[PDB]
C-alpha cells in the first residue's frame, strides 16, 4: 500500500506515535517519507547482508526474522514479512520498541540526516487529525 501524507499522519497518531517518546507526529511522517515514499512493500538490501523492511525500513538484523540474516536477533517478535502489510500495526508497535532502544530517532538514519532539526510539522500541516 502506498499512503498518501495525511492518510499516514493520521494511521500513525491513531496507534499512537504521535509524541511517542516526545518525537512529534511530523517527524514520523518525514522518517517514513525518506525511508519507504509512504509504501509499506519497500524492501532495501544493506551490504551486511541484513535487509530493510516496510514503511519505517526496520532491519533484520535486530528487529524482525527473515530467516536470511546470519547472527540475527527478532527483537519485535515477527516476521519481517508483518512489516509488509497494508497495516502498519506491526510497523508502529516494532518503531517503537526501536525509539526506545537509547538513541531515540537516530536509529533511522534517514531521519537523522533529512528530519533531524528540520521543520518537520511541514509534513501533517493541512491534515485533518
Ligand atoms: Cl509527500
Ligand atoms: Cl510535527
Ligand atoms: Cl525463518
Ligand atoms: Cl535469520
Ligand atoms: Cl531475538
Ligand atoms: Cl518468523
Ligand atoms: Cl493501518
Ligand atoms: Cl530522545
Ligand atoms: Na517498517
Ligand atoms: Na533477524
Ligand atoms: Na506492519
Ligand atoms: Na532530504
Amino acid at each position: 500500500k502506498v499512503f498518501g501524507r495525511c492518510e499516514l499522519a493520521a494511521a500513525m497518531k491513531r496507534h499512537g506515535l504521535d509524541n511517542y517518546r516526545g518525537y512529534s507526529l511530523g517527524n514520523w511522517v518525514c522518517a517514513a517519507k525518506f525511508e519507504s515514499n509512504f509504501n509499506t512493500q519497500a524492501t532495501n538490501r544493506n551490504t551486511d547482508g541484513s535487509t530493510d523492511y516496510g514503511i519505517l525500513q526496520i532491519n533484520s538484523r535486530w528487529w524482525c526474522n527473515d530467516g536470511r540474516t546470519p547472527g540475527s536477533r527478532n527483537l519485535c517478535n515477527i516476521p519481517c514479512s508483518a512489516l509488509l502489510s497494508s497495516d502498519i500495526t506491526a510497523s508502529v508497535n516494532c518503531a517503537k520498541k526501536i525509539v526506545s532502544d537509547g538513541n531515540g530517532m537516530n536509529a533511522w538514519v534517514a531521519w537523522r540526516n533529512r528530519c533531524k532539526g528540520t521543520d518537520v510539522q511541514a509534513w501533517i500541516r493541512g491534515c485533518r487529525l
